[PDB]
């Protein structure tokens, strides 16, 4: 924790989930390959469910519901949705209970496998992919508000400018420990708060690291737009100003929850290698638009990539990464 | 790391894969529950693979194939082996190839998907009795090297007297990352590889915590010799005495393998409880027993359950799970 941050975060209501800071390791293969050192920083062993990225926002988000006398969460996501589960199993710890309004295929497997195991509670509308069930929240939010129960609902990963915060958190994490000094830091982008957290804070560090976000889905308009909006407000939150956007290089594949072949052969390529997995649906093209850009020198000497968990995603489509190997 | 188990340890050569100290956090809400204090050791993200106890004996095992000079690395256990599947990816990652006998259903799930994901060889020996797949083992080891190549083959598990000091090493750590002083430390017993180098260190150590291991299969014969045998062949090789023998209490609920429901209802509570997810055929056995034991005061007023992964087998049989449930 970096003495600035931490004296703006400190104003915040934050549920402490996380007991160590999780480890930056560094990649020797991956890193002879492409010709760039490249260090790994685990955030998929932050221990919270099947861990990952979304934990450190929970932290910002339920803990700050558990202020509003809220006493059932809300969210949403894909089926296979890693954040769904995890902001589900984490609200039942902190004690309150949880809706996931999800949407797509019902497969018994995966996050969705975990979901009824865990038994938290699953409503599923064939809806626009564009996420919009993000309406069938609110009028769940809404008759459960017409019943005396105070619910919270949560924008598609955490993708608010408090749990933004999260990642705000993470740079000064990365700060305190950090031995090696990095040019440039790549993430998966889903709904852009790890890229905004991980931006407001660099900017409030002032550093000279690049902000690399690699899209893994929509883009056109709404992704970097909304992404500037996003880490706007974060910073109106902590009440100071933006040191210009990151970059953010699409590699969905054309449509998010695409799983093609190069998804999968850097599955198994940073797997047999490094002995760490990625999953085809965020980490996975992530890492694989890690090398093209470290191949292209695009992204300096010293690259540190944040993994972001979603282990589930390797199990729930671990069928079709086979028939790609 | 306590300095004499350090000393100890000194000469034996390791291959590092384990880049920090696994964290210790204190489930409140489960000890408030079995009235008496439980602390859960995070050994489940120690990083490679699906994580788990596994990696540790691994540090000396593959420092040993190593150091040996070898070119294929075998190992056997069930088709959803945690140690097969972690043993192989680990073996690839250090260049080695690997065979893995497995012995059950070629099912496409758990660490039979991870493994074919991953590329690891496997031979699936519909041998479905016990661990003389390790017949084939060395079968196979011997065509493969009456041609140069070397194989290496690592017992069931892993439990070789030095593949043991991965968790000798590992009181060695605990002992010092922890302020607290338990009454017992837990660990899941299978091929007791683990609790039998766990005994090790706490002998060594000699305060008076008890190396507790729940079998979580039908609490065999060679199995007690076997225990004790690898233990002192360990006690030998460190020079060190062995103090005096570990707890083994049978929670195989009938055999190994067995999915009753209290198996599922341990997951569910410690997943929407503690956050934590178990695995169906160990560390959700392991832990049911822990409670059971602690409740009738069994086990002390501080007791400390090393978690060692199995994430794997969660997916594998969610099915089995949710019928329970
Ligand atoms: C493994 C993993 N890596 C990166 C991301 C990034 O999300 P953000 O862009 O919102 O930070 C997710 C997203 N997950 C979401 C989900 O629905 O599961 C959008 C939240 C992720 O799961
Ligand atoms: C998740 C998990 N927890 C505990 C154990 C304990 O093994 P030991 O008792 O032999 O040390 C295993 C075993 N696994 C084996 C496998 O077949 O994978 C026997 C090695 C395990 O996988």
């Amino acid at each position: 924790m970096h003495p600035k941050i931490f004296a703006l975060l400190a104003k915040f209501p934050r549920v402490e989930l996380i007991p160590w800071e999780t480890p930056i390791q560094y990649l020797p293969n991956i890193s002879r390959e492409i010709g760039a050192d490249v260090y790994i920083k685990r955030d998929d062993l932050t221990g919270l469910g099947i861990g990952g990225n979304k934990i450190r926002k929970l932290e910002y988000l339920l803990g700050d519901a558990l202020s509003k006398g809220a006493d059932v969460v809300i969210t949403v996501g894909a089926v296979h949705s890693n954040h769904a589960f995890v902001t589900g199993l984490a609200a039942k710890k902190l004690g309150l209970d949880a809706i996931l309004v999800l949407r797509g295929k019902e497969e018994l497997k995966g996050n969705y496998l975990l979901d009824k195991i865990m038994g938290i509670e699953t409503r599923v509308y064939d809806a626009k992919d564009s996420f919009e069930l993000m309406k069938y929240a609110e009028e769940i939010a809404e008759e459960l508000k017409r019943e005396g129960r105070k619910p919270y609902v949560i924008p598609p990963g955490g993708a608010s400018p408090i749990g933004t915060l999260g990642y705000v958190r993470a740079v000064g994490e990365i700060a305190t420990q950090s031995e090696v000094k990095f040019d440039s830091i790549v993430v998966a982008a889903g709904s852009g708060g790890t890229l905004a957290g991980l931006s407001l804070g660099l900017s409030i560090l002032n550093e000279d690291i690049r902000p690399v976000g690699i899209a893994v889905g929509r883009f056109g308009e709404v992704m970097t737009s909304k992404l500037d909006n996003l880490i706007k407000e974060a910073a109106e939150l902590l009440g100071v100003k933006v040191e210009v956007r990151p970059e953010l290089y699409d590699y969905s594949f054309g449509e998010y929850g695409k799983i093609t072949g190069e998804v999968a052969q850097i599955i198994r390529k940073v797997g047999t290698r490094e002995g760490i997995i990625l999953d085809p649906v965020y980490t996975g093209k992530a890492f694989y638009g890690l090398v093209d850009l470290a191949r292209k020198g695009e992204l300096g000497e010293k690259i540190l990539f944040i993994h972001t968990g979603g282990i589930s995603g390797t199990f729930h489509y671990g069928d079709k990464l086979l028939s790609l190997l």
